[PDB]
């Protein structure tokens, strides 16, 4: 169970002195979307542009996926992507994760009918 | 189940937002601090103070507490805090938030043995 002072904590207690800082985001967004439970995700990259640029990729350059498989697409344009990757001190239950800002061409799987992304597969 | 598409939209999508955005702290604190659980936590207070700093309220100055309690304590100096406010577009399962940065004393309810913090009462 979570004792009173633990909650106190959790709910209150961010200690730093830039806590908004752009350098905090990956921590936060990784833990926000669920991707620290029970482990943390190694590497993963958040897409800043709109759902319906990204769904687009799927009718763009088709391309071959890092595992094999014909089913990945990359961007016609540049987007802007957060790369967040674990630190090397990153360690389950506390996962920390460094944040980098680029500008580069994604390459998603895509699958169903209709076609969407499933899987992010890497930036070039 | 969560479907493939849904899972990339979970793990990679944040349109319109940026790393550089510290007007979506609330928004990724309250999150990843599971205060949108179920329901939107309306009001919730983050100290950007040391734990020790915080810790040691409980033995500051006693208070009448503001909300509906006992055992206050009112910080003796200010501390760096972050106010967030649902906005009024908010509903669950889409919580909003406003961030709101400012210095101020926290009054904070203290129990267990030894004393320490248990709810966080108001700044002032
Ligand atoms: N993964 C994660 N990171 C967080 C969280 N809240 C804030 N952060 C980030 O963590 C960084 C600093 O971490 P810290 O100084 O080690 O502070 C940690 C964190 O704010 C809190 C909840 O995890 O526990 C703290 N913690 C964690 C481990 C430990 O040994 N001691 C300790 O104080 C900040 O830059 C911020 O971006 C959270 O709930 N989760
Ligand atoms: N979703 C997810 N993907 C992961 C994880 N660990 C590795 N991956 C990625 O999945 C690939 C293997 O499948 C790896 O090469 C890597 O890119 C994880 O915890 N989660
Ligand atoms: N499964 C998975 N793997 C990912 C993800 N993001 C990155 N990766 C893996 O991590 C590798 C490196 O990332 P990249 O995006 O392909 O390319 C990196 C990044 O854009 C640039 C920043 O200066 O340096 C590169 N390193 C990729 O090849 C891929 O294997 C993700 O969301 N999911
Ligand atoms: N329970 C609770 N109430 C809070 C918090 N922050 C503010 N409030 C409530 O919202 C009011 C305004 O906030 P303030 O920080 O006192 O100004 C307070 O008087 C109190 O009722 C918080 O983190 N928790």
């Amino acid at each position: 169970k979570e004792s009173a002072a633990a909650k106190f904590e959790r709910q209150h207690m961010d200690s730093g002195n830039s806590p908004s800082s752009s350098s905090n985001y990956c921590n936060l967004m990784m833990c926000c979307r669920k991707m620290t439970q029970g482990k943390c995700k190694p590497v993963n990259t958040f897409v800043h542009e709109s759902l319906a640029d990204v769904k687009a990729v799927c009718s763009q350059k088709k391309v071959t996926c890092k595992n094999g498989q014909t089913n990945c697409y990359q961007s016609k344009s540049t987007m802007r992507i957060t790369d967040c990757r674990e630190t090397g001190s990153s360690k389950y239950p506390n996962c920390a994760y460094k944040t980098t800002q680029v500008e580069k061409h994604i390459i998603v799987a895509c699958g169903g009918k209709p076609s969407v992304p499933v899987h992010f597969d890497a930036s070039v």
